[PDB]
Parts: C-alpha cells; sequence; structure tokens
C-alpha cells in the first residue's frame, strides 16, 4: 500500500509487525500521550533509531524533540482529542541526524485509541 491511501489505517490495521517493517514508508504507532508502541524498519532507516531503544518511550519529549512544537506535536493533540486526526504535511527532521525533509501523514488507527505517524523522504 502507498503512502497517503485514504484508506490506508484500514490496510495497516490488520498487519503484524512483520508486515510493517516491510512498508514503504515510515510507520510509527502512537499512543493518545504520544507513547510509542511500534516503530518499523523503513523510519529506522530514515533517522537511525533502534526500535527495541525507541518503543515505550515518548515520540514528542525523548524521541522526536523537534516536532514538539505547534504545527506536528500540537495538531496530534488536537486530533486525539477531536477523535478525527487526518492531516498531511511537511517537516524537517534533524535531532541527532543530518537534516532531512519529510513529508508526514498522521492519522488516527481503527482501534481508535491508537495513532499512526507516516513519514517519507522529499
Ligand atoms: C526531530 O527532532 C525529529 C526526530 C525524529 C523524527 C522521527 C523519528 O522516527 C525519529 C526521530
Amino acid at each position: 500500500v502507498a503512502f497517503g491511501s485514504e484508506d490506508i489505517e484500514n490496510t495497516l490495521a490488520k498487519m503484524d509487525d512483520g508486515q510493517l517493517d516491510g512498508l514503504a514508508f515510515g510507520a510509527i504507532q502512537l499512543d493518545g500521550d504520544g507513547n510509542i508502541l511500534q516503530y518499523n524498519a523503513a523510519e529506522s532507516d530514515i533517522t537511525g533509531r533502534d526500535p527495541k531503544q525507541v518503543i515505550g518511550k515518548n515520540f514528542f519529549k525523548d524521541v522526536a524533540p523537534c516536532t514538539d512544537s505547534p504545527e506536528f506535536y500540537g495538531k496530534f493533540k488536537e486530533g486525539v482529542a477531536s477523535g478525527n486526526l487526518n492531516t498531511m504535511f511537511e517537516y524537517t527532521f534533524d535531532y541527532q541526524m543530518t537534516p532531512t525533509k519529510v513529508k508526514v501523514h498522521m492519522k488516527k488507527a481503527l482501534s481508535g485509541d491508537s495513532y499512526w505517524v507516516f513519514v517519507k523522504r522529499v
């Protein structure tokens, strides 16, 4: 399945973490407060993060401080609150990694209590 698909959450809902590693784009699943539930192979190839070492940590506080801003983290909380997280925008990842421009797609998961952050290079 492709990045930005209109029903991407349906497709990923039925995938085990083994299949998540096969996606063409980065995929991070977070709970309502931003804690990392899943972190696929594609994302680690972009950021250099070891899934083993980031799963369980908080994305906005510990792992990705540059995303702790109104336009990323702020948008995330608004979507968690409204129950309708679904937005795509461009961003630059630069903490402990070479500055990398990406396109981000945040979307609520089907469980309704977990959320997706999808990433691809631009
Ligand atoms: C900005 O500091 C972003 C850091 C970051 C983004 C996404 C990741 O998967 C890991 C680190």
